């Protein structure tokens, strides 16, 4: 069974997994520490993504406006903002595209200035039936994955059940929703990850995070040749293995789960 398989493989890897694959409308159809808090880590940028396109929605957000910083707001991971800061800013269109395809730290952190910082997320997600994920720091310090700390946490349910009301229900307009699913699709940094463990003729689209204390995240949607339509989060703790080891260890998580999707 696949409760079993996952348990196999922290033991292989001495390593904590939280797995959810839940369904189109959010019921989960297997999962493993479904409900264990882990560190969000960088997947926290795909709700603060769809919070940004939730206030372009709205009219409460322009994506052509201008978000202007200087050098004292670089990060030193921010390959985007790096680029752009001689211009004195970033447009709300650029700074969703660099924070959720390269994980810009600064991209993400123009955004949560933007929509009222941590806490307007979280009730974001409250607004969303999310009862559990929180952001309470802005990058990086949010990665920190301190054992017992609940700061910056989501559950493996609550973020695949979040990311299929943003993917696949009605929180978003047509509009913002198809954007988002091509975004996520053209992500960089999750081609070794859970797409690796899924055949390619699958549409996916996912954002990771990695984290301290061994921590690697992923979550994606995929939609089947058959048109059946998941998402998979994938949350590890893995500080023994080494960095390619744990994209290995997501994969193969993610082979189990795509064996038991079916017709
Ligand atoms: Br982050």
């Amino acid at each position: 069974d696949f409760e079993h398989a996952i348990s196999d493989l922290e033991a292989h890897n001495q390593a904590k997994i939280g797995v959810a694959l839940v369904s189109e409308n959010g019921n989960l159809i297997q999962g493993y520490r479904a409900n264990e808090r882990f560190a969000m880590c960088s997947t926290f940028k795909l709700p603060l993504a769809a919070l940004v396109l939730s206030r372009i929605d709205a009219g409460e957000e322009n994506p052509e406006r201008k978000l202007h910083y200087d050098s004292a707001f670089l990060e030193e991971y921010a390959p985007a903002a790096k680029r752009y800061v001689a211009t004195g800013y970033m447009t709300v269109t650029e700074a969703i595209q660099s924070a959720l395809q390269l994980s810009d730290n600064a991209a993400a952190n123009l955004l949560l200035k933007e929509v009222g910082g941590p806490p307007l997320l979280t009730k974001y997600f409250r607004s969303l039936g999310d009862k559990v994920s929180r952001l309470d720091r802005i990058a990086p310090t949010l990665n920190t994955n301190t054992p017992g700390d609940e700061r910056d946490t989501t559950t493996p349910m609550s973020m695949a059940q979040t990311v299929s009301k943003l993917i696949f229900g009605d929180t978003l307009t047509y509009k913002s929703k198809g954007q988002l699913r091509r975004l996520l699709i053209g992500n960089q940094t999750g081609d070794k990850t859970i797409r690796a463990g899924l055949p390619d003729s699958w549409v996916t689209g996912d954002k990771t995070g990695s984290c301290a204390n061994g921590g690697r995240n992923d979550v994606a949607f995929f939609i089947t040749t058959a048109g059946k339509k998941y998402v998979l989060s994938v949350y590890t703790n893995a500080p023994e293995l080494q960095g390619e080891e744990r994209a290995l260890l997501i994969a193969s998580v993610a082979k189990l789960a795509r064996q038991y999707v079916v017709h």
